[PDB]
């Protein structure tokens, strides 16, 4: 006990770092999946939520399946036309924001506060699956990493568009 | 200051590997304190998971309690019942549900969403455990970390049982 | 990639204990929008809440800013004033509380319920805190995380103001 398995059955730590890695995905995919079922987004922003859970356990089949030079059967890995599709995403959903010049205080509608609390857990995400990728730099890619450092940032983004409070300033005083 | 005691007076840092178990215990009682009070389960349900909750409060006192050959005064520990309990509840509650071959996304109802959130907190808090473990193999104990293991069991399946949009399954594509 | 900067540009690795530090803070920010927005406090506690999330960010603009001899400019710091501030609070807050003999079950109303879960993240990002300080006993000032220890009690004290549940009481059976 304490040990289980990786996605070809290596015996791992439950401490291991890719282990860490995509069980905060599966946070970060909780995270999202209470945005959804608490903020009721439009069906637009559903459809691109539920695209990212889907991606999210895209990342986790990645993170979880070493990398080897030639595979028993083609593995499951994150490619940059997952990510050149979140930079799709930040862009058309920032276009009407207006410019931003200090930080926000989250909260606002259950939506955005709850896309507040997903980018939080995202950039925790990231951070577990940038250590993954120094524990593991032969076997580990790092297009999970990069996806999840674009997640958080759409996150943002959509919390403002959400927010009917608009941009609360911190007023650094 | 960045110590703090166990529950023996024993001083600690507030970065110890016991503390952070019961630490994250905490956070995952909370995290169903969520589920409770924001997706307001049936009364049974309610009933199995106070009863978690108050589990949870016995496992960090176990956790707090460094073991020792003849105590001052009886020490509260978790055994093997406090497990079978749980299996008990997963056998249960599973029994209705259809076979399940894929990844579910996390969504749903709120109270769905937020018992697959307090899911991601307690496998969180049970790799804590485990490492608690793995730093005093002699004063720890391991059965905290097997009942959070086993929980999250309960509340995956808890998670499925309050789920109106069925099994949401990941298309790896 | 996997690198970012602190607040003088420094690189650092996103592995940083100081950015996990005002990372977590971030995520305890965000916690308290969610009981804002899905809590609905009443003006007076709405107020004060709004009031730690600007402090928040004044803490992890002293944990992004490294300590210098003579710095370029003033640098933004934490302050006896905002945790004697804190202090204030808490005891205001818990004259009308009966006493408390044990522990008590999070949950009770949606606003409890997520206080408590922003009480636990708060004191994981006091953990956090106090890591950055061990790192950089030197660089890293203490009061960012002293005023995170004090704002758990705080958010423990308000937790119960807001319950009607009153206190559910950890029954050690
Ligand atoms: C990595 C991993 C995860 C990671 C990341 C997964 C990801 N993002 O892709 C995380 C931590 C998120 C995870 C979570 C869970 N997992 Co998991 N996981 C694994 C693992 C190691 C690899 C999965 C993978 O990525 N395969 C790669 C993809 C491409 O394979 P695939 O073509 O989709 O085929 C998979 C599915 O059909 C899946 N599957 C088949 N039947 C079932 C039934 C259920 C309920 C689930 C969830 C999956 C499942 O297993 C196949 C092989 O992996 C497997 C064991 C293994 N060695 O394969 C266990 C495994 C799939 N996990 C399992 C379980 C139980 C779960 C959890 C319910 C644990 C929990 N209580 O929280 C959750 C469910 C989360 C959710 N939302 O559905 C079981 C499912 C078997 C069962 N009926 O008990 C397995 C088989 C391990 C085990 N034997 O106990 N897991
Ligand atoms: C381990 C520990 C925890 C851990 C795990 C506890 C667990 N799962 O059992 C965690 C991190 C979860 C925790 C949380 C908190 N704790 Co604590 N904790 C401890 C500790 C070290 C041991 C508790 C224990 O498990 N005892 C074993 C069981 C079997 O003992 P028992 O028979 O139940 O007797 C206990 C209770 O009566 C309790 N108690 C007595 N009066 C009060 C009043 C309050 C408000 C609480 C919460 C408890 C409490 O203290 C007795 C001795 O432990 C004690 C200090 C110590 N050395 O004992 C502090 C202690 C109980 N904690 C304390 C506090 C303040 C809290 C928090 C409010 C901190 C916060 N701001 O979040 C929260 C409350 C959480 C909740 N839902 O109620 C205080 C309570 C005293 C007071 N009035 O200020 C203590 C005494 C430490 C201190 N002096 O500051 N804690
Ligand atoms: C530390 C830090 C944080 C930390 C702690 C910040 C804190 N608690 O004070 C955390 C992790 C919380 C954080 C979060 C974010 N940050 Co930041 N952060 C930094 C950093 C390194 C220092 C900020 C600071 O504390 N300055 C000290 C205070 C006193 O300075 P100031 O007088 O307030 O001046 C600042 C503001 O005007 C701010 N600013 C200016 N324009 C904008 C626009 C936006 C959208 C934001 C959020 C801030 C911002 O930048 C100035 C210089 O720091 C800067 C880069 C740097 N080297 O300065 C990036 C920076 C401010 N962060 C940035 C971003 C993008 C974000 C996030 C949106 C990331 C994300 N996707 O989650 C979030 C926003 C969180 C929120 N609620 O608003 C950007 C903003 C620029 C932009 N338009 O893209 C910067 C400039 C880095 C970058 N170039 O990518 N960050
Ligand atoms: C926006 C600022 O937040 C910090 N930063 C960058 N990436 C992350 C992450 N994944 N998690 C937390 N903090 C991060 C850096 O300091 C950056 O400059
Ligand atoms: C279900 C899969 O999730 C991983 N796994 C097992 N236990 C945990 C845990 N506590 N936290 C996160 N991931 C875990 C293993 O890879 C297992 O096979
Ligand atoms: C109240 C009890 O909780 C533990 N404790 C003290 N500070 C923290 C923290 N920031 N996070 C988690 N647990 C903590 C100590 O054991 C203390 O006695
Ligand atoms: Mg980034
Ligand atoms: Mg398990
Ligand atoms: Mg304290």
């Amino acid at each position: 006990d304490g040990t289980t398995g990786l996605s070809d059955m290596s015996r791992v730590a439950k401490t291991d770092a890719r282990l860490v890695a995509y069980a905060d995905c599966d946070e970060a995919n909780a995270a999202i999946g209470a945005a959804l079922a608490l903020g009721h987004p439009d069906t637009q922003i559903t459809d691109v939520l539920r695209q990212i859970q889907n991606d999210l356990f895209d990342a986790g089949a990645d993170l979880s399946t070493p990398i080897v030079e030639n595979p028993k059967h083609p593995p499951l890995r994150i490619a940059q036309s997952y990510i050149d599709r979140l930079e799709g995403w930040c862009d058309a959903y920032n276009a009407g924001l207006p410019a931003l010049k200090s930080f926000v205080l989250p909260g606002g509608s259950p939506l955005s506060a709850l896309l507040h609390v997903a980018r939080t857990v995202v950039r925790r995400a990231e951070r577990s699956a940038w250590a993954a990728v120094d524990a593991h730099p032969e076997g580990v890619s790092v297009l999970p990493a990069k996806y999840l450092n674009r997640l958080s940032d759409l996150l943002f983004i959509l919390s403002r568009v959400a927010n009917p409070d608009g941009d609360v300033l911190w007023r650094p005083g």
